[PDB]
């Protein structure tokens, strides 16, 4: 068993605990409430020759929250760091981020982001190549993801699994 901590960093309403309750819990709620302080899960992959239990940190969107934020991120081995591909805002609010967990967060910490809520694409804001590149230019991965349809969500994490020894 390998201990992974993994901690969830985006903008409010971009679907970071719908994502972790796919992953862990195999379930969608359209009226999943916001999360107040931090909500923590864990699955346990197999991942080549070696079991990866992630242990999930998945903090709170809203602006009251931040102040919290350095808590869980330190001492994790990756961080998920998620949009809403219909608001483009919520793609600057990543890069934000992306700095201060830069600036914050080990050294060596594996970067993923995830362009969620990749079934509302008749209203798409957030062009794939966009995000690529972005990604390409700061070494992390990008997947667009659907909590509600379960699409790359294993893969996301299957991601995260990849880049480590
Ligand atoms: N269509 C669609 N809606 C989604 C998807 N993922 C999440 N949502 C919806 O988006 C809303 C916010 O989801 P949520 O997971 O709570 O986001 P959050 O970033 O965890 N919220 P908070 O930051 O406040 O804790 C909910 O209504 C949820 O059902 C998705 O892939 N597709
Ligand atoms: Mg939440």
């Amino acid at each position: 068993i390998r201990e992974l901590k993994v901690c969830l960093l985006g903008d409010t309403g971009v679907g970071k605990s719908s994502i972790v309750c796919r992953f862990v819990q195999d379930h969608f709620d359209h009226n999943i409430s916001p999360t107040i302080g931090a909500s923590f899960m864990t699955k346990t992959v197999p991942c080549g020759n070696e079991l990866h239990k992630f242990l999930i940190w998945d903090t709170a969107g809203q602006e009251r929250f931040h102040s919290l934020a350095p808590m869980y991120y330190r001492g994790s081995a990756a961080a998920v760091i998620v949009y809403d591909i219909t608001k483009q805002d919520s793609f600057y609010t990543l890069k934000k981020w992306v700095k201060e967990l830069k600036e914050h967060g080990p050294e060596n910490i594996v970067m993923a982001i995830a362009g969620n809520k990749c079934d509302l694409s008749d209203i798409r804001e957030v062009p794939l190549k966009d995000a690529k590149e972005y990604a390409e230019s700061i070494g992390a991965i990008v997947v667009e993801t659907s909590a509600k349809n379960a699409i790359n969500i294993e893969e996301l994490f299957q991601g995260i699994s990849r880049q480590i020894p």
